[PDB]
């Protein structure tokens, strides 16, 4: 059948499992938008305030789905706004396909052309960058983008299509590849690696299992609970792994790292052996700026590139996390030294429970005060009174990230959302909208700084139009508080940190959202209940300190080193001059 | 003397003429911010709501100054938001230096590193992209950045500095290059070319001078006025040249192009000869999608790369526009055929004045009407009543661009501001703020669509804190109106075009800005007076139709061709298969 | 200890298993060459005639080793000659680390600098491109290069080091990473994939096992012989898999593809099911220009990116080849329908043996003629009379490639060498020298065209100095014979194809190599024996036809389509003009 390129693009996106489009109109996306209007997927299009806001919504949707279920589709020059969000998808292992419609290919390469988008600016960012030259390659390119996006590692794929190809027509026989099959990701380890790992776990005096985001992608929660109880081993997570192990269990230490739980950092400092499952041991994760001292460890991952890149394991294993744990459960009864004892009667139990109790007491101290400015831990304690086990906690980047991580106590995977890998400010609100779109049975609570909310609160248009009842707490300190704090630690003086806020309640009201300020009432619990009862997206303005959280609160961190001290650098004495130095020798 | 890298960056920036810093804090920019607080640049730093809004401020400031007087200074990952504004600077010839402070160079190349910014993403965009490896190269790199940014062509330069270098210390002797004097840009044409141009000008029956943005950069307004009156030749501009020739003058046809003045398009369709000065004859400018048919022309530019790239001139000349005009004024009295008479007495005068009068009549007609929605031409007629020669008009991108260009009548250079080269939606508000910062005692009027204002109205934080009294008209139609209109033509139905607006008056009030709606009153005139009296940034809501402007209004355009008709493309029958086609051959 | 950067580079290369250096002097490599002179590896440095010749020697050495045992080390501007060889390492999955010493970092970025090498020219080619900015990163960068080079997929890694860092000195504590461990590559499939594959193999009427170069990298020869005999299934290979199955066995069909064995192409056209082990199903391999019609197939690979990129399998499996075959052997006795029958009594045996016999008869016809010009199959039959099972057959690219592939009958893996993935002319001689260096118990026979030998016969300097007794047959036709042939098929006329040859015997004698021409004697067997007895590198000049081989001989190929027919292309009628068209409208 003769088909337009725009209709072939839509067909391909449906074939590969696209649920949700985030698209922006312009003459280069006109044919694609027309084609979407005639398709099932046309019913699910978000038109965001900006393309960067929309790209963040793709990230939040796909982070919780672990596939490229949301897809961006962008008129030419709007693609120039994608880079920040695309970079987070790359290091954060978020599958994300983006289709950029460039200007007419007839006008490419002309020096005085308008809106000829430099697609090679994505080459250092996307896991796959393709410029499509020919209509008969449009299906093939989209198939490749999905294959790359949803691989191991997951990430972003960008497809640049000059829009004349979307108007042009071709007979469609076999053009969109169909019948594609994926290999299973249930990679099994060899027996001798399993037996080694089991022997180490049993022999250790103070073992720990470290579960990262790969345990969530693997689906390994059940196996992890069984394995931890069978061996009697405390569980530490990364921030993307939090919730794969129920955080109210006796063995749950929470997340390690610099915005994590001190019980987890205590346990990592005490441990003599770690089994690492589905973690990349990253800079702002377990590595803490490449300062953390890892105990002897076994490292299990589906991506060999993460294994031994920086931390050298006792043993590196290419295997699926759930599968490896199931293999361990099978081998453990025939492992020398193994005895079936209830985890509460193991010799290591009391130490772990003491670390957790100390942390819980510290959290109770942070949360229990009343009045203004509010503690962000109090705010989170109020959220946990109204929180369901499928609900999603979202945060932005700043001082506030620490209380959001520390006050989230989670029972399910992929419930904690932010720009985890890159720490890009402003992510929180639009990522929360994308997560809400993906998870309509989840209540979504966002704790955002004021500096952060400034970036993409324009997306209240989307929240209101699409009836997305995200509950946003804006923590107001009229500051980039992390930076106020750190600059005063570093220099004794802040600069570039302070700003005004609008009347946020007035902003919410102007968009037809629910708005309330607790500046005078302190009534966080009441405001949460009113916001939930509204059925609308909500904005609760909560005054906070400039200093509480990431840049101040002691959670057992060692890094990262970002207040670095300068070194004195030898000049070059080889004889060559600086530019303009010739004038000094006259 | 031992200096930190941060201090050396500030010293270099000062040496090369920086007046205004737009900066964003984060740990990688901490040392730089601390160093700026010790400088006379520290006082005035703008900390924008987002880095892309700030980069648009840099572009508005520098577009009106014609030098990189504003600089950006950005914490690592905030650099990832620069690319759209940087691309406008590249094709739009805006000088702009951006200093990106990357994460620690010790951590670079590690696969699981955080915030290691891919500076090579700028390589296809900036005129110059540099990654600094060594502290002793920090001065040198910044010197090079200004050299490129302020050359011919002007454009953006990006410098990536791992921030450990900003903390490190070194002895400063000769490290910051000082004391350069740049080459003059008053490039003179060969006398033979000047003579040839004068001979064509005099011989033509219906000549036109086409003056682009290079006449503004050249400072050629006085020479152009003398030349045009001496020969008695109508003046057409580009959108970046508008205002180089006073648009109240009887010879002024306005700007040619598809959002231009029909008088200018009529003139260019009538002309038998054009002298093109300081124009790149661009796609969304004079070329209108490479459809415009140029008469025989002489082309004068400082950048050889624009001369003969697409339109082949009769004669191409590498020269400065003001200089070339001065040369031609000197030779004209000795040119065979030249007659010294008042321009009003020339045979070609009446036709030009007729084009202008017809256009002015049409504009008057668009200003008329008595209710709601309002005409955007009416809105511009009201702005003209309160507009001085030094005042700046800013637009965003959409249907509203055509009435803003058609209602702006300018008499000085560099008074009309937008994302000219790239058409990037959202530019208007933050570029207006940057123009206001560059010219604190000029009044700045912005006409913006509602889809446009959505992008960077967060920068009301900057406008209110810095008391930048931009007067913004937001034209409300609850739509991407250009697209609503074009898609209804193309397909019979719009899609992806309609959206909710907030209460814009309420948004302004929540920031402490002046706000008013004319929806019930029609009182644009009073709203402009109240907005001006407020001394605050102001927002005037004006409801408009979905259709008025770029997608509907006839201005004599021929292009561009964006409502494409597709072609039917043949399938490859050479034998090779599609992916997956193997399954279709199984029996 | 305080150490120079040059000494740290040497230390790192030794730590990661480097055996052989190929290096080129210049002031930027002076410190590195001095450092090598003080080390164990210093004893194994080849200084090639050119850097491209040397890069090809790295490729040949590492192709047969399946690790980056050879390493290039190059003065600045000589790195500009590496790209061709580097591209073959990338698509050909050859591990190869190259260390480029750039000019002084103090002079980088200056517009009028000399010898500042654009290392970003490698970014689209190498699997890893790194520019080292800091002395304390030199060890770390080399460790990363090896990790990437020796991964799955294998490939080239380029490290650019400004040479001032190689003169500079630093305390060495922990700078060169030591104690690195690799994960095993014995990835196991899940049982249900094993059982599926076994059920298909047993149920098929006319199965085939297709073994590619991954069976060689895996070490799977023993398991493949067992599995093929147990199930009674003919074996087809790719050109990089040839020799993993003994090519004299009754079940051996040889290599499929356009320069392969017709028995293999016949068997692929007859088969109802294929088990593909360690093949990427590539363009100039099994795909034959994306024309080959694959039967229903199971696809087993360690690199998920190859699985389902173009040919969509019944089932895709991420697993090691040897391991998967061992899993199949274990499952087969409990697979429904399986009976233990001698392979000679299976119903499919006679068909396979008939295909092989037809091919063998055709080869005997090609080889059996005497006189001049010689048949290249006769030449290969003479080599097989003097060939040991560890000996290596090398070819260049041209008409001659077909008789070299067709006359090679191999018993061991990694014995057939050329620029397999990219077909880059001139590879053969320097790749043969690298293979000889790696495999000193192998006699190396190169069959090269004349056009090919022209590129790197300057490397006779290396062959003679290092006493590398490669036996080179130069097939002389005074032509780019493939192109003479194909152009006459395509157009009825050749152009740019014909050239003179030097007196090749005189060239060999001038270098102190053994030289002989059979132009008048026909005495190929005698010349081989004299060349072997010399103990020297040898050059035997053998006149051949312009047309025999790749461009003419029918081996059951279907592709690739490189004599493509042009299509008539619609002009653009949108209204926009061409450059300069304005003058036509005046
Ligand atoms: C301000 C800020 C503070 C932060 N504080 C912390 C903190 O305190 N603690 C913390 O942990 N992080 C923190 N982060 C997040 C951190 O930067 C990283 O994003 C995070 O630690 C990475 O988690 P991960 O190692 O589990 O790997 P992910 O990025 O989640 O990657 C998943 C890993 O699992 C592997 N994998 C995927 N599927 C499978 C499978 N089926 N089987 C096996 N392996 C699989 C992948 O190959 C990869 O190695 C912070 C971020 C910011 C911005
Ligand atoms: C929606 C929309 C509508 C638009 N409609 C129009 C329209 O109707 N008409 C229009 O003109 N544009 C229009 N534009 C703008 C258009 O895209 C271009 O930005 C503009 O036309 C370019 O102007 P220019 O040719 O003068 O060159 P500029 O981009 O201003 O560049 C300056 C030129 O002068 C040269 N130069 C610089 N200094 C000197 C010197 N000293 N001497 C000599 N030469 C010098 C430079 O090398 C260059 O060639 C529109 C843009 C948009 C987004
Ligand atoms: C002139 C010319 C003619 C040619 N003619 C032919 C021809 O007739 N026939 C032919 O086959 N080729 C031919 N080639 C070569 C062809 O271009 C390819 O180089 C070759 O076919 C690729 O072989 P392969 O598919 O086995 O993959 P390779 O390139 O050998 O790659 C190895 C594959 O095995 C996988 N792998 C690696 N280790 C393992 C493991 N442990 N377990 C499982 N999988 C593993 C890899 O991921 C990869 O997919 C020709 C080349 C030229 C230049
Ligand atoms: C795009 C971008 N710009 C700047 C930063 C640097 N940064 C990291 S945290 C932070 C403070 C954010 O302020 P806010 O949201 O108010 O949170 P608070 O620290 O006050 O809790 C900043 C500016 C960044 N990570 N990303
Ligand atoms: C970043 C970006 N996204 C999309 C476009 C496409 N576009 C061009 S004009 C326009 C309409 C803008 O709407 P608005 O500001 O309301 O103006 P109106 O057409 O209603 O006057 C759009 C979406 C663009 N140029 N840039
Ligand atoms: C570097 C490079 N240049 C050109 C070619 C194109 N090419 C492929 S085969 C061939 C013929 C080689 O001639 P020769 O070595 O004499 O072999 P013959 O065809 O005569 O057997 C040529 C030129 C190539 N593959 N690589
Ligand atoms: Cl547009
Ligand atoms: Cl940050
Ligand atoms: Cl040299
Ligand atoms: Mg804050
Ligand atoms: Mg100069
Ligand atoms: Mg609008
Ligand atoms: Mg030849």
């Amino acid at each position: 059948a003769i088909k337009r390129g725009a209709d072939l693009i839509v067909e391909a996106l449906e074939e590969y499992g696209t649920e949700q489009v985030v698209g922006f109109i312009g003459h280069t996306s006109h044919f694609v938008a027309d084609a979407f209007s005639k398709s099932h997927l046309g019913k699910r299009v978000i038109n965001p305030a900006t393309e960067l806001g929309g790209a963040w919504m793709v990230n939040g949707y796909n982070y919780v789905k672990d596939r490229s279920a949301a897809v961006g589709a962008w008129h030419c020059v709007g693609n120039l706004l994608l880079h920040a969000a695309m970079q987070e998808a790359r290091t954060g292992r978020i599958p994300a396909v983006h289709i950029g419609l460039n200007s007419d290919g007839r006008l490419a390469g002309r020096s005085e052309a308008a809106q000829q988008v430099p697609w090679q600016s994505f080459t250092p960012i996307a896991r796959s960058t393709q410029r499509v030259e020919r209509l008969d390659k449009v299906g093939e390119a989209i198939h490749e983008a999905f294959r790359v996006a949803e691989g191991h590692p997951a990430g972003p794929a960008y497809v640049d299509i000059p829009f004349d190809l979307t108007a042009d027509q071709i007979d469609d026989k076999a053009l969109v590849p169909r019948g594609a099959t994926r290999a299973k990701s249930v990679l099994h380890a060899p027996n001798e690696d399993v037996r080694e790992a089991a022997a180490q776990l049993v022999a250790a005096k103070n073992p720990v299992i470290l579960a990262g985001g790969g345990v969530a992608r693997s689906g390994g929660s059940e196996a992890l609970l069984k394995l931890a109880e069978m061996v009697g081993v405390p569980v530490v997570t990364t921030s993307t792994g939090a919730g794969v192990f129920p955080e109210t269990h006796a063995l749950a230490m929470g997340s390690a790292g610099f915005c994590g739980w001190k019980s987890a950092n205590d346990m990592m400092a005490a441990a003599d052996f770690v089994l690492v499952l589905g973690s990349r041991l990253s800079d702002w994760g377990i590595a803490q700026g490449y300062i953390t001292k890892m105990p002897k460890f076994v490292h299990v991952d589906t991506d060999p590139a993460v294994l031994g890149t920086f931390y050298f394991p006792l043993l590196s294993v290419v295997a699926d996390a759930k599968t490896f744990m199931e293999q361990l459960i099978e081998v453990l009864p025939g492992t020398s030294g193994f005895k079936a004892v209830r985890y509460q009667e193991r010799e290591n139990f009391r130490q772990a429970t003491e670390f957790r109790a100390a942390w819980d007491g510290w959290v109770r101290e942070q949360e229990s005060g009343d009045g203004m400015p509010a503690s962000m831990f109090r705010a989170m304690a109020e959220v946990r009174k109204v929180q369901r086990p499928e609900d999603i906690i979202v945060t932005d980047i700043g001082n506030h990230t620490l209380p959001m991580f520390g006050g989230a106590i989670l029972q399910r995977p992929r419930r904690l959302v932010t720009s985890m890998a890159e720490g890009i400010l402003g992510c929180g609100f639009p990522m929360a909208l994308g997560a809400q779109l993906a998870e309509p049975n989840s209540r979504v609570f966002l704790g955002t700084g004021d500096g952060a909310l400034y970036y993409h609160f324009n997306e209240f248009r989307v929240a209101v139009e699409h009836k997305l009842p995200v509950i946003t707490m804006v923590f107001t300190n009229e500051s980039y508080g992390a930076n106020w704090t750190l600059m005063n630690h570093q220099f004794g003086q802040n600069n570039w940190t302070e700003f005004m806020n609008p009347d946020w309640v007035g902003i919410a009201k102007a968009f037809g959202a629910y708005g309330e300020s607790v500046r005078e009432t302190g009534d966080i619990a009441g405001a949460l209940q009113r916001a939930i009862d509204s059925g609308k997206p909500a904005l609760i303005e909560i005054p906070v300190s400039k200093t509480q959280g990431l840049a101040s609160d002691p959670v057992g961190g060692v890094g990262p080193n970002l207040l670095l001290k300068g070194r004195e650098i030898p000049v070059d004495t080889g004889g060559s001059m600086y530019p303009g130095e010739n004038l000094l020798h006259l």
